[PDB]
């Protein structure tokens, strides 16, 4: 059947007034199929890739084999009339391989292949039919490498795959690993998600996990209410990098590891869950506390998140008489019933940030906290913890927003897009200064591109573009908080 479908396609059929089925170790000198000069030069580099990736040609010093194939995958889902190429190509380098270690990374490319895009429908039939026969034959002789071809005509079986489980991105070496593992041991393929706490959560990962599914998982695995769990989300997180970057809750888990292979950036990202999301009135939270309160893991979780920004210096536009009133409280969630407390530096700093002590002599600070903390020793925990968000709340713009990264062609050009309940703001990130701010009313539309962001204001609209890689992240929130008004 695939040899029916070559007759009138190959350029070895065509050519005549069989053999190009075959292994063979020479880089191919044109395309298997007859095509334009700029798909078969295409054609070309991807067979020297798919060589590279079976360990017949040699990968250079700066790539692995992960990189190899997701360029591979890459190719096939953007030049759409070079995926049967792909395809009879990676089929070709199987059939007489005089390595058995090559001829399987040849089908296990095959499958990787099969979970991303399906084959022309004209190639579909007799591609698997193929498949089908090498299988059969094989079967007795063979049961691993037959098991590896079952994968592959199972994942061909399942086209048309649904528009929303349309892999992004070829394989990470930990999705290599976790299948190769999963075929020979059988073993479930695992995500470790970290909490503010530092404590971990093990999420069970399928090729088509979505992020909001594992925030699901791991928030129910905490205890987090049903009703809080839309309030949280996934950060990557890259300590030596200082990188906190919100992944959007629509990509594909497997799509984010190859993307962080493809980074960078030095030191090692992970996975932290965050209140992402926050709808209440913190104007009214001394007034509203069961909002806040009623799920005591959600309000520990929050307090915790709050507490730390505090501490690394993100709300650092907060007077020095705010600043005494929060370390007097935070000292009385530290020392709770010690009213014949001495203040120390030691003390201060364990509830000052840096960014906020610099303003003043430790000696001063020590003054002013000790006029602030007679009133709050009889307060209990939970409503100084209350009393801690209603000042960082009401007394800093960045409480409440989620936070993007972008470039400008205004000042500052590095900018943080800030996107909370009431709209989009534009801030400096050195001096945390509110530079521009649009209400969620205000704009009439918004756009993306693989690169920008932008909304549309008032009202044949003044267009505000920004350069940016995160779309998906910040259609997901823009989405989220727009869709309550």
């Amino acid at each position: 059947q695939l040899a029916q479908w070559a007759s009138t396609r190959f350029r070895s059929f065509k050519r005549a007034s069989n053999t190009a089925f075959y292994f063979n170790k020479d880089p191919i000198k044109e395309s298997l199929i007859e095509m334009e000069a700029e798909l078969s030069e295409e054609a070309i580099k991807n067979f020297s890739e798919i060589m590279m990736w079976m360990g017949d040609y040699p990968i250079p010093k700066g790539q692995t084999a992960s990189l190899v194939i997701q360029s591979i995958i890459s190719r096939g889902i953007e030049n759409h009339e070079l995926r049967d190429e792909i395809y009879c190509q990676a089929y070709r380098q199987t059939n007489k391989n005089p390595k058995v270690e090559s001829a399987k990374k040849g089908f296990e490319l095959i499958y990787f292949l099969s979970i991303t895009f399906s084959p022309s429908d004209s190639l579909l039939q007799p591609f698997m039919e193929q498949l089908m026969s090498r299988n059969i034959a094989i079967q007795s002789s063979s049961p691993q490498l037959a098991s590896l071809i079952a994968v592959c005509i199972e994942k061909l079986e399942s086209h048309p795959i649904p528009s929303y489980q349309q892999r992004k991105m070829g394989p990470s070496a930990t999705e290599i690993q976790s299948f190769r593992s999963n075929l020979e041991n059988g073993d479930i393929s695992t995500c470790k998600i970290r909490f503010i706490d530092q404590s971990t959560k093990l999420a069970k990962i399928n090729t088509y996990t979505t992020i909001r599914e594992i925030t699901d998982t791991v928030c129910r695995q905490y205890g987090i209410s049903q009703q809080s769990i839309k309030m949280f989300g996934i950060s990557a997180v890259n300590e030596t990098a200082g990188i906190s970057k919100v992944v959007s809750e629509t990509d594909m888990i497997y799509d984010v590891l190859a993307r962080w292979e493809q980074s960078e950036e030095k030191g090692e990202f992970y996975f932290q869950v965050r209140r992402r999301f926050f709808l209440d009135d913190v104007n009214k939270i001394l007034d509203q506390e069961h909002l806040w309160t009623d799920d005591d893991i959600c309000f520990e979780l929050t307090y915790c998140q709050i507490r730390d920004e505090w501490m690394k210096g993100l709300y650092t536009n907060v007077n020095e008489k705010d600043s005494s009133i929060i370390a007097a409280i935070l000292i009385q969630l530290l020392y709770p019933n010690q009213s014949k407390l001495v203040l120390t530096k030691e003390v201060v700093r364990q509830v000052l940030p840096d960014q906020i002590l610099n303003s003043q002599n430790i000696k001063v600070w020590i003054s002013m906290i000790e006029s602030q903390i007679f009133e709050l020793v009889s307060q209990t925990p939970e409503y100084l913890k209350l009393m801690f968000i209603n000042l960082i709340g009401s007394k800093s713009p960045l409480f409440g927003c989620t936070l993007f990264n972008i470039q400008q062609k205004e000042n500052p050009p590095k900018a943080w897009l800030a996107i909370n309940k009431k709209g989009v703001s534009i801030f400096d990130p050195h001096t945390k200064e509110s530079k521009n701010f649009w209400t969620f009313q205000s704009i009439s539309n918004v756009a993306f591109t693989d690169d920008t962001f932008c909304i549309m204001t008032g009202n044949k609209p003044i267009k505000q573009t920004f350069t940016t890689d995160e779309h998906s992240s910040i259609a997901s929130v823009y989405q989220f908080y727009s869709s309550q008004l």
